Parts: structure tokens; C-alpha cells; sequence
């Protein structure tokens, strides 16, 4: 009982996968970048016995559509209002990680009648210097060229870098030649790419882009305040949250439980599919 659809929204179309009707909470797995619903796939089948999945793809990303606009973050925001407005969902339960906990801490923020709880991973905060930014200098030296002006543009649009290396350079394991295959199926030409560059663009650092910084400062006030339950996945070293800033974190929230997974970078889906499923599959009959 699976299958990948598609809804039209806004001046575009998005795609998503759906396990459908179930007598659970309805689940909305939100990727980040440069991924798409595919990093949910060993993961979704933990979770759909107990509720229904949905798996969008970003749009510009996966199989969703490619309209002409800048792909800043506020555009995901509005396209996945629409999404969620055009399928018709109403109370949810988040599983987020990169850009999708960005977005599910705004959702929350303007919407917390419908959020029942909150799965979250190697997420977005503000970052007031770069220091704050992952945990290795070379990591920092990347990203900052990657916001330069030029410079990202040849290394994201033209040698598809954050695609080939950077995605599979934040997995432990080996992503096989098949899987990658996947992962760059949305990504074949320079101009396919432009949603690839705006994120790291968009990272609130020493404040910039500030109206970004100003948003997620927001939403992080929102979720320091909120009181559904919530459950933090963390790896050793991790990327954009080391396992000190994670035990930190999940301490002061309140209704948080935090789950060590063990040796792990960003894209923790690659690495832990079984323990993050089971565990939310075993942690969701507390929400219903």
C-alpha cells in the first residue's frame, strides 16, 4: 500500500509518496538538501503500520516540478503550504532533517493547532559565526565558497559537487552506484541545479540573509515554548550538531527525548534507517 503521486500546487506540480489511509496520525517526512522523499524509502516502512506516511518532494527537487523562481527558502515555505493545503492534511506528526526542520519549525510556529509531534535531526538554527556552522574548518571553507558569488555557481551548477561528493561524503556507509543514480536523476543540467545553490545561501550565518535569520530565530522561540512531544536523533560526530549541542538541546526543550544512534554524519537516514523507524514507530503510540 505505497505509491508516488502528484498534486498540482501553485504554478507547479509536486511529488510525493504516500502510504494511505490508516487509523494513526498522518506522518509528513520533510527532506532536505540536495535529497527528496528517496531518503525516507528504509525508513517509511517502520512507520506506515501505525499511520499514514506522506513524503513530499521540495519542489525543484525529487520528482516535483522546476518553475521558474529563486527557490529561497520563504518559496519552499509557500509551496509547502500549498501542498499541504491541496491534500487536505490537517493534524500532523513531523519528521524532518537539514532544510525540512526549518520548515517544520516555521510550520509550528504559525500552525501549532495541527503539530503532535516533532521526529528531528541534524537541524537549522541560527548560527552567529561560522564556528557555529558544522564541526570540521574544511566543512566551513566549502560552504563559504559555496555562498560566494561565481565561485558556487561553478562549483554546485557546473561540477554538480554538492550532488556527487558532498551528499555522499556525509554518509558513513558507501551510497552504491545505483543509489546515486537517484539522487542525481533530478539534477542533470546546470539550470536543474539552481535550488541545489540558494540553500546553502539561505543558511542563517552571522545573521545573513536576514530575513531568514529573523524567521528561524522566530521559530526557534516558537519550539523552545511548544509542548508536543518531540524526539531528537543525533550521530557521533554528526555534522551540523555535534552530540554536546544535541544532549544540550533536547535538555532544554520541553517533551524531548534524545536518541544517540551511534557513529554518524548528516544524512543519519543513510546510516540508521532501522533504528530511526523502529524508534519512531515504537515512540507514535504516545502521540495517539
Amino acid at each position: 500500500a505505497i505509491e508516488r503521486r502528484h498534486v498540482a500546487v501553485l504554478d507547479s506540480t509536486m511529488s510525493y509518496v504516500e502510504t494511505g489511509a490508516s487509523d494513526g496520525p498522518t506522518v509528513l517526512f520533510l527532506h532536505g538538501n540536495p535529497t527528496s522523499s528517496y531518503i525516507w524509502r528504509n525508513i517509511i516502512p517502520h512507520v506506515a503500520p501505525l499511520g499514514r506516511c506522506i513524503a513530499p518532494d521540495l519542489i525543484g527537487f525529487g520528482q516535483s516540478g522546476k518553475p521558474d523562481i529563486d527557490y529561497r527558502f520563504f518559496d519552499h515555505v509557500r509551496y509547502l503550504d500549498a501542498f499541504i493545503d491541496a491534500l487536505g492534511i490537517q493534524d500532523v506528526v513531523l519528521v524532518a532533517q537539514d532544510w525540512g526542520t526549518a520548515l517544520a519549525f516555521h510550520l509550528a510556529a504559525r500552525r501549532p493547532d495541527r503539530v503532535r509531534g516533532l521526529a528531528f535531526m541534524e537541524f537549522i538554527r541560527p548560527m552567529p559565526t561560522w564556528d557555529d556552522f558544522h564541526q570540521r574548518p574544511q566543512a566551513r571553507e566549502m560552504f563559504k565558497a559555496f555562498r560566494t558569488p561565481g565561485v558556487g555557481e561553478k562549483m554546485i551548477l557546473e561540477d554538480n559537487v554538492f550532488v556527487e561528493k558532498v551528499l555522499p561524503g556525509s554518509v558513513l556507509r558507501t551510497l552504491s552506484e545505483e543509489e546515486m543514480a537517484v539522487y542525481r536523476a533530478p539534477f542533470p543540467t546546470p539550470e536543474s541545479r539552481k535550488p541545489v545553490l540558494r540553500f546553502p545561501r539561505e543558511l542563517p550565518i552571522e545573521g545573513e540573509p536576514a530575513d531568514v535569520a529573523a524567521i528561524l530565530e522566530s521559530a526557534h522561540r516558537a519550539l523552545a515554548a511548544s509542548t508536543y512531544p518531540k524526539l531528537l536523533f543525533a550521530g557521533d560526530p554528526g555534522a551540523l550538531i555535534s552530540p554536546q549541542a544535541a544532549e544540550r538541546f533536547a535538555a532544554n526543550l520541553k517533551n524531548c527525548r534524545l536518541i544517540n544512534l551511534g557513529p554518524g554524519l548528516h544524512y543519519l537516514q543513510e546510516d540508521h534507517p532501522d533504528a530511526i523507524g523502529r524508534t519512531i514507530a515504537g515512540w507514535l503510540p504516545e502521540i495517539a
